[PDB]
C-alpha cells in the first residue's frame, strides 16, 4: 500500500514539473491559461499524496474535491464554454464531491444510499455535459480544438465513471476490494486524470 503511494507522489511531482518546464517556454495568453490550470491539479495532487506518505485516505479525498473543478474549468476553456454552463458543472462537481462525503459520514444504510445516488446523479449530469453538450460546442470550433477535446472527453468520461465503481466496492462500499489494491486503483485513476490528460491536452495545438 506504501509503494502505490510513493509511486502516485512521484508521478505527480514529475507529472507537476514537466507541466511547469513545458509552460515555461509559451507565451500565447491563450495557451497559459491552460498551462496554469493544469500544471495546478498534479501539483495539488502531489501535495495530498505526499500527506499521505507522511501519515490518511480522506487526503485524497480531498484532492478530488479541488481537483475535479480544475479538470471541468479546463475541459471548459478549450470548448470556450459560457460562464453558466461552467458554474452550473464546477457546481454540480461540489455536489458529487460534497454528497460523496456525507453519505460517507452517515452510518446508516439508507441515507448513505441516497447521497451517494446524489453524488452519481450529479456526476451523471456532468458527463452529460461534456460528452453533449461540450461536444457539440466543440465541432462548430476550429479542427484541432474539436479533434483534441473528443479525446480528452472520451478519457475523462471513462476515468471518471470509473472512480464510483472502485468506491461501491471498495472500503466505503461492499468491502469486496481490500484496501491495499483499492489505493492501488485510485492512485492509477488519479494518476491518469491528472497526469495523463494534461499530457494529451498540453501537447495539443488546440490551447493556442
Ligand atoms: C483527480 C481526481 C478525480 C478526477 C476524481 C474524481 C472522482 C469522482 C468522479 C468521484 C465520484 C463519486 C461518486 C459518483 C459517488 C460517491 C463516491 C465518489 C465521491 C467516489
Amino acid at each position: 500500500e506504501w509503494i502505490w503511494l510513493a509511486l502516485g507522489t512521484a508521478l505527480m511531482g514529475l507529472g507537476t514539473l514537466y507541466f511547469l518546464v513545458k509552460g515555461m517556454g509559451v507565451s500565447d495568453p491563450d495557451a497559459k491559461k491552460f498551462y496554469a490550470i493544469t500544471t495546478l491539479v498534479p501539483a495539488i495532487a502531489f501535495t495530498m499524496y505526499l500527506s499521505m506518505l507522511l501519515g490518511i485516505y480522506w487526503a485524497r479525498y480531498a484532492s478530488w474535491l479541488f481537483t475535479t473543478p480544475l479538470l471541468l474549468l479546463d475541459l471548459a476553456l478549450l470548448v470556450d464554454a459560457d460562464q453558466g454552463t461552467i458554474l452550473a458543472l464546477v457546481g454540480a462537481d461540489g455536489i458529487m464531491i460534497g454528497t460523496g462525503l456525507v453519505g460517507a459520514l452517515t452510518k446508516v444504510y439508507s441515507y448513505r444510499f441516497v447521497w451517494w445516488a446524489i453524488s452519481t446523479a450529479a456526476m451523471l449530469y456532468i458527463l452529460y455535459v461534456l460528452f453533449f453538450g461540450f461536444t457539440s460546442k466543440a465541432e462548430s470550433m476550429r479542427p484541432e480544438v474539436a479533434s483534441t477535446f473528443k479525446v480528452l472527453r472520451n478519457v475523462t468520461v471513462v476515468l471518471w465513471s470509473a472512480y464510483p465503481v472502485v468506491w461501491l466496492i471498495g472500503s466505503e462500499g461492499a468491502g469486496i476490494v481490500p484496501l491495499n489494491i483499492e489505493t492501488l486503483l485510485f492512485m492509477v485513476l488519479d494518476v491518469s486524470a491528472k497526469v495523463g490528460l494534461g499530457l494529451i491536452l498540453l501537447r495539443s495545438r488546440a490551447i493556442f
